[PDB]
């Protein structure tokens, strides 16, 4: 089974123990580590952070300890306007320029592959996305003639039904991609003026509006659209989503006034790292959607939807039962990587729980 793990370059800037460098990553934890977010300048892949070349080097030296480990560099991301991808992919000449520049860059810095994070193809982009994947893959096949192991090609894809139908030709891109990571953790957010879980496993016979907003539906849908199980990877979040309650109501459907206040370390409204959640739990009330199989917690006027060891193990057993290729974990730097915030004396408690289930039959 694959265990695909993202590392984000901006995590280095967090203060105190929040600061995370590639050097903190256990080489034997994941099968694949993806460094997050390369830029595109002059229609060519390029670094983003001033010290990326150094961090690339730190990450890729984990392979001196685990020669089986593969690394990928992901292009795009949220702070990368999709309009920009759109421009690049729409023109055969801009597209070819971007594609030709990829292999030499990956080779220079020691990556084994490229991950596409076009955070969302519009209706007018579907066709060009297909072209980008096709031609990128053809170029990697050509480059392998030089005698070096063929570069891997992956993509991070929306798990939202409407977004899927709108921007992706799943049957087509699936045959050119080595794996497809499903972003099965964005089924809610401030977005809706009410409380809800962003990463439910099942629909839960309670709510019946966006029956499509759960991991199970997305997986089933992808399989039906033609993505082979053996290339599908289910995304598992290592962060939580917070909300500021508009009332004393805590149960499902409770009114929300906006996102929660930022954590001490991640400093971003609406999100908390798992290590920040562990600190938050002391004094909070914990609940669990038995239907959806995921927990939430509340303290004062703050409501948090998150995943714990149990929910992550549960998701991991599900993916095995469906014979998927593995799991993807969004953000090693958001898990308790120091292993000093969450009781138990364990580094990467969430990611490790996933690996253990996967290690089993
Ligand atoms: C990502 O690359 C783009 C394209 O080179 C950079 O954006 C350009 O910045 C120049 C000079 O800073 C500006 O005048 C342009 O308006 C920018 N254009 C676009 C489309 O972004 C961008 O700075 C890079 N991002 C990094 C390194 O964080």
């Amino acid at each position: 089974y694959k265990l695909i793990c993202y590392y984000t370059s901006w995590s280095q800037y967090r203060e105190g123990d929040g600061s995370c460098f590639p050097d903190a990553i256990d080489p034997f934890l994941c099968t694949h580590v993806i460094y997050s977010f390369a830029n595109i300048s002059n229609n060519e892949i390029d670094t983003w952070e001033w010290n990326d070349v150094t961090l690339y080097d730190t990450l890729n030296t984990l392979k001196n300890r685990n020669p089986n480990l593969k690394t990928l560099l992901s292009v795009g991301g949220w702070n990368f306007g999709p309009q920009r991808f759109s421009k690049i992919a729409s023109k055969t000449q801009s597209r070819r320029t971007f594609i030709k520049s990829v292999p030499p860059f990956l080779r220079t810095h020691g990556f084994d592959g490229l991950d596409l994070a076009w955070l969302y193809p519009g209706r007018r982009d579907k066709r060009h996305l297909t072209t980008l994947v096709k031609e990128m893959k053809a170029e990697f096949i050509r480059e392998a003639q030089a005698g070096t192991e063929q570069l891997l090609l992956s993509a991070a894809v929306s798990a939202g039904k409407i977004a899927i139908d709108r921007g992706y030709d799943i049957a087509q891109i699936s045959r050119h991609l080595d794996f497809i990571s499903l972003l099965t953790y964005d089924f809610h957010g401030a977005w809706r003026q009410t409380v809800g879980h962003h990463s439910p496993l099942f629909r839960g016979q309670e709510d019946a509006s966006s029956r499509f907003s759960n991991a199970d539906y997305a997986v089933s849908y992808m399989l039906r659209l033609g993505a082979p199980a053996n290339k599908l990877v289910m995304g598992i979040p290592t962060f939580g989503k917070s909300f500021t309650l508009a009332s004393s109501k805590t149960d499902v459907g409770a009114p929300v006034s906006g996102p929660g206040i930022p954590g001490q370390f991640t400093k971003e409204k609406g999100i908390l790292a798992y290590y920040e959640i562990c600190d938050f739990l002391q004094g909070a009330t914990t609940h669990r959607f038995r239907d959806q199989q995921v927990p939430y917690a509340t303290k004062g006027n703050q409501w948090v939807a998150y995943d714990d060891q149990e929910s992550v193990k549960n998701k991991a057993r599900y993916l095995k039962n469906r014979q998927l290729a593995g799991a993807m974990v969004w953000a090693l730097d958001l898990d308790d990587f120091r292993g000093t915030f969450c009781g138990q004396n364990l580094t990467f408690p969430l990611t490790s729980a996933v690996k253990d289930v996967l290690a089993r039959a």
